[PDB]
């Protein structure tokens, strides 16, 4: 027997699905993906249920103020996010120190301006909690309403959780390929050279976006062995691939992405709009989604600011990634014109063929300068000839206004002619990630 409680509010949309008020609870049948088949002993209807909808019943999760599975770099993301207030907090799982927990705060003052804070909660060995010595705690809840009465070192009295919204549903199970009758395509976002994007309906309940390939762009089997490695790519910062129609013209479905392309964003009103170290947190959030993609081993192939979206929260996502290997190039194709960008490209692979995660870096260093000048032409009033000329010779695009040196200086390293001496996404990751916090501490030494 194991035992689960409902976290949100869920209804049937697929054959076999329950009730799930905000405070029912269940018992576990299955756990294999991430649908589990389990019973409910509230009316005891039976079926299949989302797993990121319920949490055990003894375990934190069912907490407003813990959030699991975040990160520290997530946490100060979603804390910073508009709606949250002086003082809104969350407990996490410590990133440094495992089996025990951190305690992250929105503070505010006016030299740095918004920022998170963060403290350790130690665990006492005979039971317990504490972030000072002299103030222990039976429960994280004893903790948690103490530092609501007053802020007793902290930074803030602690104020309300951290806000959060209902988490997606999990893809319907086994509907990986799927029948192109399945889907409604509703509005067209967008042509390009080798396919459509559109927004769509599948099976009348679920916002997807759809990208449709050109009759004899690509091989359906050539496409299925990468899109089943694709599929499993899943990080916060890559695009969500759900499903493919694996018969011309093929199908591709993702998770819609409300604020379109990057690029696009960027040359928008709002975007236009973003404050430099905005422009630095969506530089780092590619970075990790790069850093992801770089430890699994895989490349990009084309990586620049059209491809990278932008959610309705503004958080970046890696789209495209792979996507340019199984592009086929004949008759077809070629009636279009100009399949990859000189401009973007790492000049081995544009003279080799050489396509690594090293020619990515060289990309991401072109894409950091798309973000710094809100969407601009790499490298302004050159030709493509002469761009490859001139880095032929140690040209490298000079820094811009409004761009911080470190920031060009991470350009810099990116563009080494030599791809051995360019950094690893990792490198990169962390760069970014401490930016503005570099010379300050990872947590904050209260007495
Ligand atoms: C004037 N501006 C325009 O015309 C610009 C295009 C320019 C920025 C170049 N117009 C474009 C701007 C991006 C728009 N787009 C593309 C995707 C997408 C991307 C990749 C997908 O497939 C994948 C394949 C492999 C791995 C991951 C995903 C699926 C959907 C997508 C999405 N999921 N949600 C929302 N908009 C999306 C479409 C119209």
């Amino acid at each position: 027997r194991i035992i689960v409680v409902a976290l949100y509010d869920y209804e049937a949309i697929h054959h076999e699905d329950l009730s799930f008020q905000k405070g029912d609870q269940m018992v576990v049948l299955e756990e294999s993906g991430e649908w589990w088949k389990a019973r409910s002993l509230a009316t005891r209807k039976e079926g299949y249920i989302p797993s990121n909808y319920v949490a055990r019943v003894d375990s934190l999760e069912t907490e407003e103020w813990f959030f699991k599975g975040i990160s520290r770099k997530d946490a100060e993301r979603q804390l910073l996010a508009p709606g949250n207030m002086l003082g809104s907090f969350m407990i996490r799982d410590s990133e440094t120190t495992k089996g025990s927990y951190s305690l992250s705060v929105r503070d505010y003052d006016p030299r740095q301006g918004d920022t998170v804070k963060h403290y350790k909660i130690r665990t006492l060995d005979n039971g317990g909690f504490y972030i000072s010595p002299r103030s222990t705690f039976s429960t994280l809840q004893e903790l948690v309403d103490h530092y609501k009465k007053g802020n007793d070192g902290l930074c803030q009295k602690l104020s309300v959780p951290c806000m959060s919204s209902k988490p997606q549903k999990p893809w319907e199970k086994d509907a990986w390929e799927i029948p192109r009758e399945s889907l409604k395509l509703e509005k067209k976002l967008g042509a390009g050279q080798f396919g459509e994007v559109w927004m769509a309906t599948y099976n009348k309940h679920t916002k997807v976006a759809v990208k449709t390939m050109k009759p004899g762009s690509m091989s359906v089997e050539a496409f299925l062995a990468e899109a089943n490695v694709m599929k499993t790519l899943q990080h916060d910062k890559l695009v969500k691939l759900h499903a493919v129609v694996t018969k011309e013209p093929i199908y591709i479905i993702t998770e819609f992405m409300a604020k379109g392309s990057l690029l696009d964003f960027l040359k928008s009103d709002e975007g236009s709009k973003q404050p430099l170290p905005k422009l630095i947190d969506f530089s780092a959030q590619i970075a990790e989604g790069m850093a992801f993609i770089e430890q699994r081993n895989y490349i990009h192939r084309d990586l620049r600011a059209a491809n990278i979206l932008v959610s309705a929260s503004l958080v970046c996502k890696i789209a495209d990634f792979g996507l340019a290997r199984v592009i086929e190039d004949n008759e077809y194709t070629a009636r279009e014109g100009a399949k990859f960008p000189i401009k973007w490209t790492a000049p081995e692979a544009i003279n080799f063929g050489s396509f690594t995660i090293k020619s990515d870096v060289w990309s991401f260093g072109i894409l950091l300068m798309e973000i710094v000048t809100y969407g601009r032409i790499p490298y302004p009033g050159m030709s493509n000839p002469e761009v490859i000329r001139a880095l032929e010779r140690g040209y490298r695009m000079p820094r811009p206004e409004n761009c911080p040196e470190e920031l060009y200086n991470i350009m810099m390293r990116c563009w080494k002619n030599r791809p051995e001496e360019r950094p690893t996404f990792e490198y990169i990751q962390s760069v970014l990630d401490d930016f503005y916090t570099a010379t300050e501490s990872q947590y904050e030494e209260i007495p």
